[PDB]
Protein backbone atom coordinates (compact mmCIF):
# COMPACT_ATOMS: atom_id res chain seq x y z
CA UNK A 1 0.00 0.00 0.00
CA UNK A 2 0.82 3.54 -0.86
CA UNK A 3 1.32 6.19 2.31
CA UNK A 4 -0.96 8.38 3.17
CA UNK A 5 -0.63 12.34 3.70
CA UNK A 6 0.41 14.07 7.10
CA UNK A 7 -1.66 15.52 9.41
CA UNK A 8 -1.09 19.62 9.67
CA UNK A 9 -1.79 21.72 13.02
CA UNK A 10 -2.80 24.78 12.83
CA UNK A 11 -0.11 25.49 15.49
CA UNK A 12 3.12 25.36 13.99
CA UNK A 13 4.51 25.09 17.70
CA UNK A 14 2.02 22.32 18.65
CA UNK A 15 4.84 20.40 19.63
CA UNK A 16 6.34 22.72 22.14
CA UNK A 17 7.18 21.40 25.71
CA UNK A 18 7.71 24.71 26.56
CA UNK A 19 5.03 27.59 24.88
CA UNK A 20 6.75 30.75 25.84
CA UNK A 21 8.53 30.37 22.76
CA UNK A 22 7.96 33.63 20.10
CA UNK A 23 7.64 32.52 16.87
CA UNK A 24 7.32 35.98 15.50
CA UNK A 25 11.46 35.59 16.76
CA UNK A 26 12.58 33.21 14.39
CA UNK A 27 15.25 34.57 11.64
CA UNK A 28 15.45 34.17 8.85
CA UNK A 29 11.82 33.17 7.91
CA UNK A 30 11.37 29.53 8.74
CA UNK A 31 10.51 26.93 6.23
CA UNK A 32 8.43 24.20 8.37
CA UNK A 33 8.58 21.06 8.22
CA UNK A 34 5.25 18.97 6.46
CA UNK A 35 5.97 15.65 7.03
CA UNK A 36 5.58 13.20 9.67
CA UNK A 37 8.42 10.96 9.56
CA UNK A 38 10.26 9.41 12.41
CA UNK A 39 13.01 12.22 13.86
CA UNK A 40 15.89 10.92 15.94
CA UNK A 41 17.79 13.43 18.75
CA UNK A 42 21.37 12.20 20.29
CA UNK A 43 21.48 13.27 23.57
CA UNK A 44 23.32 12.26 27.20
CA UNK A 45 20.59 12.59 29.06
CA UNK A 46 19.03 9.97 30.33
CA UNK A 47 15.56 8.41 29.19
CA UNK A 48 14.03 9.13 33.12
CA UNK A 49 14.13 12.60 32.53
CA UNK A 50 13.20 12.82 28.98
CA UNK A 51 9.90 10.31 29.29
CA UNK A 52 9.21 12.79 32.11
CA UNK A 53 9.90 16.45 30.60
CA UNK A 54 9.69 15.80 27.24
CA UNK A 55 13.03 17.79 25.60
CA UNK A 56 12.90 21.72 26.80
CA UNK A 57 14.98 24.30 25.37
CA UNK A 58 18.03 25.66 27.15
CA UNK A 59 17.08 29.33 26.82
CA UNK A 60 13.09 30.47 24.74
CA UNK A 61 13.25 33.79 26.29
CA UNK A 62 17.44 35.01 25.82
CA UNK A 63 17.86 32.71 23.36
CA UNK A 64 19.70 32.71 20.15
CA UNK A 65 16.42 32.83 17.68
CA UNK A 66 18.75 33.05 14.66
CA UNK A 67 18.59 29.92 13.04
CA UNK A 68 21.75 29.81 11.45
CA UNK A 69 23.76 31.62 14.09
CA UNK A 70 22.48 28.92 16.64
CA UNK A 71 23.33 25.81 13.84
CA UNK A 72 26.98 27.62 13.39
CA UNK A 73 27.84 28.26 17.26
CA UNK A 74 25.22 26.62 19.16
CA UNK A 75 24.51 29.04 21.60
CA UNK A 76 21.52 28.70 24.34
CA UNK A 77 18.64 29.03 21.91
CA UNK A 78 14.64 28.32 22.47
CA UNK A 79 15.41 25.24 19.79
CA UNK A 80 15.48 21.44 20.28
CA UNK A 81 17.51 19.66 17.80
CA UNK A 82 16.36 16.96 15.82
CA UNK A 83 17.60 15.13 12.42
CA UNK A 84 15.68 13.14 9.85
CA UNK A 85 19.14 10.69 9.66
CA UNK A 86 18.60 7.47 12.00
CA UNK A 87 22.14 6.54 12.03
CA UNK A 88 23.50 10.60 13.07
CA UNK A 89 23.83 9.27 16.02
CA UNK A 90 26.94 7.28 14.75
CA UNK A 91 28.50 10.71 14.53
CA UNK A 92 27.94 11.77 18.11
CA UNK A 93 30.51 9.80 20.07
CA UNK A 94 29.86 11.38 23.78
CA UNK A 95 26.01 10.99 23.08
CA UNK A 96 24.64 7.64 24.73
CA UNK A 97 21.32 7.63 23.40
CA UNK A 98 19.09 7.81 19.85
CA UNK A 99 16.05 9.29 21.08
CA UNK A 100 13.03 8.38 18.33
CA UNK A 101 10.74 11.42 17.90
CA UNK A 102 6.83 11.61 16.05
CA UNK A 103 6.02 15.48 16.59
CA UNK A 104 4.39 17.74 14.22
CA UNK A 105 6.27 20.80 12.75
CA UNK A 106 9.63 21.95 13.41
CA UNK A 107 11.89 24.14 11.35
CA UNK A 108 13.50 22.12 8.47
CA UNK A 109 16.92 23.90 9.14
CA UNK A 110 18.11 23.49 5.49
CA UNK A 111 15.04 24.55 3.84
CA UNK A 112 15.40 27.86 5.79
CA UNK A 113 19.42 28.40 5.71
CA UNK A 114 19.97 26.33 2.47
CA UNK A 115 22.14 23.29 1.96
CA UNK A 116 25.43 24.30 1.89
CA UNK A 117 26.32 25.29 5.17
CA UNK A 118 29.05 23.19 7.33
CA UNK A 119 26.25 21.17 8.81
CA UNK A 120 23.56 20.84 5.89
CA UNK A 121 25.08 17.12 6.33
CA UNK A 122 22.99 16.67 10.24
CA UNK A 123 19.84 17.49 7.77
CA UNK A 124 18.09 19.19 10.92
CA UNK A 125 14.77 19.75 12.01
CA UNK A 126 14.87 22.78 14.73
CA UNK A 127 12.10 22.38 17.60
CA UNK A 128 10.68 25.98 18.71
CA UNK A 129 10.13 25.79 22.37
CA UNK A 130 11.18 21.91 22.54
CA UNK A 131 9.18 18.89 22.00
CA UNK A 132 6.41 17.36 24.23
CA UNK A 133 7.23 13.92 25.41
CA UNK A 134 3.76 12.71 23.74
CA UNK A 135 5.60 13.10 20.80
CA UNK A 136 8.81 10.91 21.93
CA UNK A 137 8.10 7.49 20.81
CA UNK A 138 11.42 6.07 22.81
CA UNK A 139 15.19 5.99 22.68
CA UNK A 140 17.62 3.24 21.86
CA UNK A 141 20.57 3.06 23.86
CA UNK A 142 24.01 3.39 21.73
CA UNK A 143 27.19 1.72 22.38
CA UNK A 144 29.54 3.77 21.71
CA UNK A 145 32.55 1.59 21.01
CA UNK A 146 30.72 0.14 17.90
CA UNK A 147 28.80 3.03 17.15
CA UNK A 148 25.52 0.93 17.23
CA UNK A 149 22.42 0.64 19.02
CA UNK A 150 21.69 -1.48 21.89
CA UNK A 151 18.37 -2.66 20.50
CA UNK A 152 17.68 -5.22 23.20
CA UNK A 153 18.02 -2.27 25.67
CA UNK A 154 15.58 0.08 23.60
CA UNK A 155 12.68 1.42 25.62
CA UNK A 156 9.04 2.44 24.71
CA UNK A 157 8.02 5.87 26.19
CA UNK A 158 5.02 4.96 28.15
CA UNK A 159 3.83 8.45 27.72
CA UNK A 160 3.84 8.48 23.66
CA UNK A 161 0.51 9.30 21.98
CA UNK A 162 0.21 8.37 18.38
CA UNK A 163 -1.48 10.84 16.74
CA UNK A 164 -1.25 9.34 12.71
Amino acid sequence: AAAPACPRFDDPVHAAADPRVDVERITPDPVWRTTCGTLYRSDSRGPAVVFEQGFLPKDVIDGQYDIESYVLVNQPSPYVSTTYDHDLYKTYYKSGYNYYIDAPGGVDVNKTIGDRHKWADQVEVAFPGGIRTEFVIGVCPVDKKTRTEKMSECVGNPHYEPWH
